[PDB]
């Protein structure tokens, strides 16, 4: 239908707005501490810890089947590379710290996308 064609346009627009964002996101993680999933190779625990692990390039793969449907799902996943660091790594680690100063930087992103968004429809 021409109905799912708009739709399907629409994602596509939206798809465009959020690796934009996504890629402002990452800049905020020069050490690229979020770039790629923790290795259980590395650290064998992690899953007993972390039930929903997630990092920048799980991210990029979801946005490129154009698998956020809205700005909600892709902060969901912004917040759990957050979240899930926070809670694994202790208050005076290099982990903790960057996952902070990427929380508090990419929330002006954020704001500004979620304006977007709403504004273009």
């Amino acid at each position: 239908s021409m109905e799912q064609v708009a739709m399907e346009l629409r994602l596509t627009e939206l798809t465009r707005l959020l690796r934009s964002v996504l890629d402002q996101l990452q800049d905020k993680d020069p050490a690229r501490i979020f770039a790629q999933p923790v290795s259980l190779k590395e650290v064998p625990d992690y899953l007993d810890h972390i039930k929903h692990p997630m990092d920048f390039a799980t991210m990029r793969k979801r946005l490129e089947a154009q698998g956020y449907k809205n700005l909600h799902e892709f902060e969901e996943d912004f917040d759990l590379i957050i979240d899930n660091c926070m809670k694994y790594n202790a208050r005076d680690t290099v982990f903790y710290r960057a996952a902070v100063r990427l929380r508090d930087q990419g929330g002006v992103v954020l704001r500004q996308a979620r304006r977007e968004v709403d504004s273009i429809g």
